[PDB]
DNA sequence: GACCACGGCGCG
DNA sequence: ACCGCGCCGTGGTC
C-alpha cells in the first residue's frame, strides 16, 4: 500500500530521519525521508535534502529542527505525534512505546520512520477528537513550544572552560586531603566511592549504629541523611560528607562540562525533552543544565562558569513561591490567597521560625531549607522525617504539620476532592486540563495507594506551574526575537536569557511582565528578576 | 566498549 | 509517608 517516489516530497509530508547519535547538535544526518499520500520519498543526500523542507512534521520534529538550525537553516518544527500521545497520557514518553501502542514499529530506517509518523499522527489525532482541552494545549502550548525549545537548543550557553579547568586541579587537591584523612581514621585505605566498602567500614569495622536501609537490596544506607545523623558519633563522618560533596561536584560538573563545548559554537548545548515527565514539566538531558549547583559555596563557584557572550548580559527570571501561589488558586483557600494579596513570603516566614532569627536575617541557604520544609509538609512528609529535618521533638513536628493545614483549611479540602475524582476518573488534571493517570489510587495495599495519592495531588500543582511556564515561553519568545535577545534555559519556573548589554534592561522588564501576566489567577504571580555577567550574579 | 540496577545526590 | 527529574561510580554482565 506504500509506494516509493523520488526525493522531492509534496508539502505537509511527514518527515522520517536517522541520526548517528541521539544528540541533535552532535549527530550526523544519516538518512532523511518523507511520507505523504500513500507514497514515501527518500532523499539520496540528507544534508542536501534538508534545504528542500519548509517544515518538520513527525516523530521528534524538534530534534531534526535543532540539527537544521545547526546547519544554518531555519526549518521550524511542526506536528509531532509524540506531543499528541504525551497529552493523552504523559506515560507516553518514547517513540518505541508510542509506536507500539498506537500503530507501528519504531525502526532504524527513515522511510519507515516517515511512514510511521504519518499514520501515528492520524491515529493519535483522531483520538484527540473531542478533547478540546487537550487540543487547546496541543496547538496553543506544546506544538509552538517545540519551536521555542529548538531555538534554545541550537543557541546554547557560553561557559568559562579555563575557569573550570583550574577549579578541577584545586578541588582535586582538597579531595586528596579528604580521602587521605578518611583512610587514616579508618586505619586503612579502601574505595571511598564504593558505598558497599564504606558500609562495612562504618558499621562493621567501626561500631557506628546503622540508621536506615536501602530499598531494593536492604543494605545499610550510607546516605547523606544517615551521615548527618552520625556526624557526632565519629570524626570520620564529617570528612566523608565533604568528600561526597566535592566528588559529586567535580565528577558531575567540573570535569564533564569543559569537554562538552561544541567546536562550531564554543557553547554548551543541552537538550530540552518535551515528553519526559508525568506532571507536564520538561527535563534537560545529555548535558542536564536544569541541575547545575547553587546551594553550596563550591556549587556557586561552578554556577559562576555560565556566562554571557562578550557585549551581552544574562537575565534570570524566576516565579516567586510559584507552587504556593498555584495552590492558593486551585484550592481557592482565602487565608492563603490573602497571604499573597498581602505581599507575604512563606519560605521567609518559615525559615525565620526555623532558625530563630528575624526575616531580615534569613539568607538563601536558610530559605532553601524552609522550602523543603514548606513543600515537604504540604506534599505529605511524616512528622518523623520532619522532626529530623527541623531537628526538633517529634511532637513539635507533629504540631507544625497540624498548624500548617489549620492555617490553610481549603488546602486539605482541595486535596481530598482531587483524590476522590482521581479514583472515579482514573486521572488528575492541571488548571489547563493536563491529565495524569494514577490507577494505583485504588490499589488495595495502603502502602502503594497512599504513595499514588501523593503523586496524584502534587501533579495539578506542579503541573499547573509547568503549563504556566510553557505558555509564558510561547508568548515571550517572539517578543525576544524582535528585540534581538535570545532565550537560553528553562529551569522549571525559571528562564535564563542572554541580551545585548544595551538592551539587557529593557529585556528584563519585558520578560518579567510577560511572565507575571501569562494567565491571571486568584493570586498575582510575581517574578524576581536579575541581571549579570554570569548565571550566579544573574539571580 | 556498551548497557544495567542501585544507591546517591545535583537541581526545580 | 514530600513530589518531579538525569547523571555518576560500583559492581556486574555480555
Ligand atoms: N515537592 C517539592 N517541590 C519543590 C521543591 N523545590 C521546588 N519545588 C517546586 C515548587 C516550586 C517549584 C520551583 O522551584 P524554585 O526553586 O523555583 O522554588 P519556588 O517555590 O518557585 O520559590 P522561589 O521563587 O521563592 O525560589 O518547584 C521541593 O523540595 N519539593
Ligand atoms: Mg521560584
Ligand atoms: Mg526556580
Amino acid at each position: 500500500a506504500l509506494e516509493e517516489a523520488p526525493w522531492p516530497p509534496p508539502e505537509g509530508a511527514f518527515v522520517g530521519f536517522v541520526l548517528s547519535r541521539k544528540e541533535p547538535m552532535w549527530a550526523d544526518l544519516l538518512a532523511l525521508a518523507a511520507a505523504r499520500g500513500g507514497r514515501v520519498h527518500r532523499a539520496p543526500e540528507p544534508y542536501k535534502a534538508l534545504r528542500d523542507l519548509k517544515e518538520e512534521r513527525g516523530l521528534l520534529a524538534k530534534d531534526l529542527s535543532v540539527l537544521a538550525l545547526r546547519e544554518g537553516l531555519g526549518l521550524p518544527p511542526g506536528d509531532d505525534p509524540m506531543l499528541l500521545a504525551y497529552l493523552l497520557d504523559p506515560s507516553n514518553t518514547t517513540p518505541e512505546g508510542v509506536a507500539r501502542r498506537y500503530g507501528g514499529e519504531w525502526t532504524e530506517e527513515a522511510g519507515e520512520r516517515a511512514a510511521l509518523s504519518e499514520r501515528l499522527f492520524a491515529n493519535l489525532w483522531g483520538r484527540l477528537e473531542g478533547e478540546e482541552r487537550l487540543l487547546w494545549l496541543y496547538r496553543e502550548v506544546e506544538r509552538p513550544l517545540s519551536a521555542v525549545l529548538a531555538h534554545m537548543e541550537a543557541t546554547g550557553v557560553r561557559l568559562d572552560v579555563a575557569y573550570l579547568r583550574a577549579l578541577s586541579l584545586e578541588v582535586a587537591e582538597e579531595i586528596a586531603r579528604l580521602e587521605a584523612e578518611v583512610f587514616r581514621l579508618a586505619g586503612h585505605p579502601f574505595n571511598l566511592n564504593s558505598r558497599d566498602q564504606l558500609e562495612r567500614v562504618l558499621f562493621d569495622e567501626l561500631g557506628l549504629p546503622a540508621i536506615g536501609k536501602t530499598e531494593k537490596t536492604g543494605k545499610r544506607s550510607t546516605s547523606a541523611a544517615v551521615l548527618e545523623a552520625l556526624r557526632e558519633a565519629h570524626p570520620i563522618v564529617e570528612k566523608i560528607l565533604q568528600y561526597r560533596e566535592l566528588t559529586k561536584l567535580k565528577s558531575t560538573y567540573i570535569d564533564p562540562l569543559p569537554d562538552l563545548i561544541h567546536p562550531r559554537t564554543g557553547r554548551l548545548h543541552t537538550r530540552f525533552n518535551q515528553t519526559a515527565t508525568a506532571t507536564g514539566r520538561l527535563s534537560s538531558s545529555d548535558p542536564n543544565l536544569q541541575n547545575i549547583p547553587v546551594r553550596t559555596p563550591l556549587g556557586q563557584r561552578i554556577r559562576r562558569a555560565f556566562i554571557a557572550e562578550e557585549g551581552w548580559l544574562l537575565v534570570a527570571l524566576d516565579y516567586s513561591q510559584i507552587e504556593l501561589r498555584v495552590l492558593a488558586h486551585l484550592s481557592g483557600d482565602e487565608n492563603l490567597i490573602r497571604v499573597f494579596q498581602e505581599g507575604r513570603d512563606i519560605h521567609t516566614e518559615t525559615a525565620s521560625w526555623m532558625f530563630g532569627v528575624p526575616r531580615e536575617a534569613v539568607d538563601p541557604l536558610m530559605r532553601r531549607a524552609a522550602k523543603t520544609i514548606n513543600f515537604g509538609v504540604l506534599y505529605g512528609m511524616s512528622a518523623h522525617r520532619l522532626s529530623q529535618e527541623l531537628a526538633i521533638p517529634y511532637e513539635e513536628a507533629q504540631a507544625f504539620i497540624e498548624r500548617y493545614f489549620q492555617s490553610f483549611p481549603k488546602v486539605r479540602a482541595w486535596i481530598e476532592k482531587t483524590l476522590e475524582e482521581g479514583r472515579r476518573r482514573g486521572y488528575v488534571e492541571t488548571l489547563f486540563g493536563r491529565r495524569r493517570y494514577v490507577p494505583d489510587l485504588e490499589a488495595r495495599v495502603k502502602s502503594v495507594r497512599e504513595a499514588a495519592e501523593r503523586m496524584a495531588f502534587n501533579m495539578p500543582v506542579q503541573g499547573t506551574a509547568a503549563d504556566l511556564m510553557k505558555l509564558a515561553m510561547v508568548k515571550l519568545f517572539p517578543r525576544l526575537e524582535e528585540m534581538g535577545a535570545r532565550m537560553l534555559l528553562q529551569v522549571h519556573d525559571e528562564l535564563v536569557l542572554e541580551a545585548p548589554k544595551e538592551r539587557a534592561e529593557a529585556v528584563a522588564r519585558l520578560a518579567k511582565e510577560v511572565m507575571e501576566g501569562v494567565y491571571p489567577l486568584a493570586v498575582p504571580l510575581e517574578v524576581e528578576v536579575g541581571i549579570g555577567e554570569d548565571w550566579l550574579s544573574a539571580k
